[PDB]
């Protein structure tokens, strides 16, 4: 698994 | 705003 | 996978 | 902000 | 199992 | 912050 | 059983 | 901090 | 039963 | 600190 | 974003 | 975006 | 966009 | 766009 | 566009 | 455009 | 993000 | 993030 | 993160 | 993290 | 107009 | 017009 | 016109 | 005109 | 307009 | 407008 | 507007 | 506006 | 605005 | 604004 | 009319 | 008429 | 008429 | 007429 | 009318 | 006529 | 009218 | 006539 | 009117 | 006539 | 009839 | 009939 | 008949 | 008949 | 007949 | 007959 | 016959 | 016959 | 015969 | 015979 | 695999 | 694979 | 692959 | 596998 | 396997 | 296996 | 197996 | 098996 | 088996 | 079996 | 029993 | 309007 | 408006 | 009993 | 507005 | 008893 | 605003 | 008794 | 603001 | 008795 | 045991 | 009104 | 035991 | 009003 | 024992 | 009205 | 056990 | 009316 | 077990 | 009416 | 009453 | 946009 | 955005 | 009363 | 962001 | 009254 | 982040 | 009054 | 972290 | 008044 | 240990 | 009635 | 441990 | 009735 | 652990 | 009835 | 872990 | 009946 | 993980 | 019956 994120 | 995602 | 976004 | 996750 | 995380 | 977990 | 943890 | 547990 | 622990 | 327990 | 303004 | 204004 | 105005 | 106005 | 006006 | 007026 | 402002 | 401001 | 500011 | 500031 | 009469 | 009469 | 009569 | 009579 | 009359 | 009358 | 009248 | 009148 | 009147 | 008036 | 009987 | 009987 | 009987 | 019997 | 009877 | 019997 | 009777 | 029997 | 009677 | 039997 | 037996 | 036995 | 046995 | 056994 | 066994 | 066993 | 086993 | 096993 | 196994 | 397996 | 992300 | 993203 | 994006 | 992330 | 992460 | 992590 | 971790 | 860890 | 660990 | 450990 | 009504 | 009723 | 009522 | 009402 | 009422 | 009201 | 009231 | 009010 | 009141 | 108030 | 009732 | 009762 | 009542 | 009662 | 009451 | 009952 | 009833 | 019952 | 009923 | 039943 | 609105 | 309204 | 409102 | 709003 | 408000 | 807000 | 506020 | 805040 | 505040 | 804070 | 009871 | 018990 | 019960 | 039990 | 039960 | 069980 | 059951 | 189970 | 079952 | 399973 891998996740990535960036908000704002 | 702005957003990004990534899986895998 | 890839995602991209821009609101407003 | 920003976020990440990883499982496995 | 494994977990990983990074907030902020 | 940052976090980790492991089970098993 | 086993557990593991790291906060901060 | 940090934590660990074990049962069994 | 068995328990184990480590804080800090 | 650190802790242990055992029952039985 | 969420905003509430209860007056009373 | 969400906005509520309860007056009472 | 959502807007509600409950009066009462 | 959504708008509701509950009066009561 | 959507508009509702509940009176009561 | 949509408009509703519930009276009661 | 969440924001509430109860006045009363 | 969460923010509340009760005035009263 | 959570933040509350009760004034009163 | 939690933070409260009661003034009064 | 609406009229309720709940007896009991 | 609407009229309810609930007895019980 | 509407008339309800619920007995019970 | 409408008339209901619910007994029970 | 709305009118309740709850007796009991 | 709303009017309650609870007797009891 | 809202008006309660609780007698008892 | 809201108005309570509790008698008892 | 809110107004209570508790008599008793 | 809020106003209580408790008589008794 | 409503009648209530709890024995216990 | 409504009659209630709880034995317990 | 409605009759109720809970034994327990 | 309605009759109810809960045993338990 | 409402009548209440708790025996216990 | 309606008769009800729950055993449990 | 409401009547209350606790025996115990 | 309607008869009901739930065993459970 | 409300009447209360505790015997005990 | 209607008869009902749920076993469970 | 009701019976309780708290041992402790 | 009801019976409870809390041991502790 | 009802029976409970809370051990603890 | 009903029986419960909460162990804990 | 009903039986429950909550262990915990 | 019904049987439940909640372990936890 | 019915049997449930919720483990958790 | 019915059997359920919810693990969780 | 019926069997369900919800894992989660 | 029926069998279901909901994983989640 | 299922993934949900409610922001708010 | 399923993916949902509710923003709000 | 399925993707939904409810904004509001 | 299921994963949810409510931010707020 | 199920995993939830409520931040707030 | 279930895992929750409420931060706040 | 169930595991929860509320941080705060 | 159930395990909770509230930190705070 | 149940286990809780409140730290604070 | 139940076990709690409040540290603080 | 007996009943009457009149509107208008 | 007018009404009339007799039961029993 | 006008009303009339007789019970019993 | 007996009742009356008048509005307007 | 106007009102009228008689009970009993 | 008897009652009256007037608004406006 | 204006008000009027008579009881009894 | 009798009552009056006036606002504004 | 203004107010008025008469009781009795 | 009688009462008055004035704010502002 | 035994019971009786009579109304009217 | 009239009443009658006997237990035992 | 035995009981009686009379109202009116 | 009138009342009557007898116990025993 | 025995009781009586009278109001009015 | 009339009633009759016997248990056991 | 055993039961009886009689109405009327 | 008449009734009869026997369990067991 | 065994059961019987008789109405009428 | 008449009834008969046997389980097991 | 009377009402007005304007958007834009 | 524009609006206009009159009731009563 | 812009808004306008009048009531009463 | 009267109201206004403006966003943006 | 920006906001504007007027009441009354 | 009057209000204003600004974020960002 | 930034904020701004005016009341009254 | 007036208020301000700033985070970050 | 950082903070800022002004009241009044 | 005025306030400030800083962590970290 | 041991226990006994007898009533009646 | 009769009771019997033994622990340990 | 061990347990027994007997009724009747 | 008869009961039997053994733990451990 | 281990368990047993017996009824009847 | 008969029961048997073993855990672990 | 492991489990067993037996009925009858 | 007979049951068998193994987890893990 | 792994699982087994057996009935009969 | 016989069952077999393996996950992961």
């Amino acid at each position: 698994f891998k996740f990535e994120f960036k908000f704002e």
